[PDB]
């Protein structure tokens, strides 16, 4: 569905049957509460404790079609453009793509071969370093986030005596948001997610129902506006 | 009623069952005035029921419905209160508006008569314009006519203006008033008058205009403030 259907419905389902009809929502509005309900429907969907299903990334047909039109793979490009302080000695330092919202995927082609990049925590960091060997199991590497500005940087660790030749990231697009008509105003331009243009809604028509229906209870709970509705609405945020 | 069973029965209703031709002009033409404004607002008759409250009320106000188009103001370069405002000059002969469109590149859009609270409210938040289906509408700067600001969204261009709205009625004369009466004119015509009204609301017109005769040669100011109170 378009934009104009977006809002059309948008309208059918906010205010066009109920009784006392309320006052009818501003493009502006609706496009906020659009990308709102975007980015809390993938939230709650990539994380299967966020629906009721249980049910996360690929854990069914339906939520691998759901971010389908959602995955992008790229490379992390290598962080010698300007010197830094890495927590490692022997990590190297890679840049992520900018339009990064989740990493599902992550794999390192060295002179070794393939191997699977396992994002290590800070606690798990500690007991590997602990060790005597510290480094790898064989057909995978270790990762961990480092001083990150405007993009996040990334340490890899690999193996001794080997170098990396790429980088490949599978990961989650951050969604563009979703604008019903063009935002220009002469009284001052308004964005969503710093764009004023008009905005299709770039996932599968599979959640693009699942999408208005979230926008339209968060315009009903701005409409109650009570402390109440407010707090239980935004647990979905996540 | 032509306008002589308008003065015959005035007689009959006035005189206890039988004036100036020229009074009794002024007064008819006062009846319909007032009758036209008590029957539009539903507060001001005793039914409770304004222009389109019942089937009576539809008949009443048929006649006088038009449906005309306003004409850009381009001629005059006025300053405006809205920036994204196009001046539009109304039919001179308009009395109350009812139904107001605009046609745009992007489609028909109701204009909606927006109060000046109601400006001073949208226009404090971060959007400051209509929904997807309607425009603005304020008044401004006038001389001698109608002239009203199109606030419609910007990036759009308005093509059309239609107004349907209530045209000022006819002033009711029972006679030429130069022939007797040196050079008195009702609304600016010496010349017999038709009521251009439907016949539905003439008999309400002309027990008005007995009623406003009684009370005015009663001479009493009670009479007077108390049917002056129907006057809007």
């Amino acid at each position: 569905m378009n934009v104009n259907e977006f809002s059309n419905e948008f309208d059918v389902l906010y205010n066009n049957i109920m009784s006392n009809a309320a006052p009818g929502l501003n493009e502006y509005e609706k496009s906020v509460l659009l990308t709102k309900a975007q980015e809390e429907i993938v939230k709650n969907y990539f994380e299967p404790a966020g629906n009721k299903y249980g049910k996360g990334l690929d854990d069914s047909p339906k939520r691998q079609i759901d971010f389908s039109e959602l995955i992008k793979v790229g490379e992390g490009v290598l962080n010698t453009s300007a010197p830094t302080i890495t927590f490692d000695k022997r990590a190297k330092v890679y840049d992520l793509p900018a339009d990064l919202f989740l990493v599902i995927n992550e794999a390192v082609d060295t002179n070794a071969g393939t191997k699977q990049i396992v994002p290590i925590s800070y606690s798990d960091y500690t007991r590997l370093m602990s060790r005597p060997y510290k480094e790898p199991v064989k057909y995978q590497a270790w990762r961990i986030i480092t001083t990150s500005i405007n993009n996040i940087s990334v340490e890899l660790i690999v193996n001794s005596n080997e170098t990396i030749t790429d980088y490949k990231v599978r990961y989650i697009r951050r969604p563009a948001p979703i604008i019903t008509t063009n935002l220009s105003s002469e009284y001052g331009d308004v964005t969503i997610n710093g764009v004023s243009t008009v905005s299709e809604c770039e996932l599968n028509p599979i959640i693009h129902s699942e999408i208005l229906q979230r926008a339209v209870e968060l315009a009903k709970a701005a409409y109650q506006g009570d402390l109440q509705a407010s707090v239980e609405l935004g647990q979905r945020s996540e």
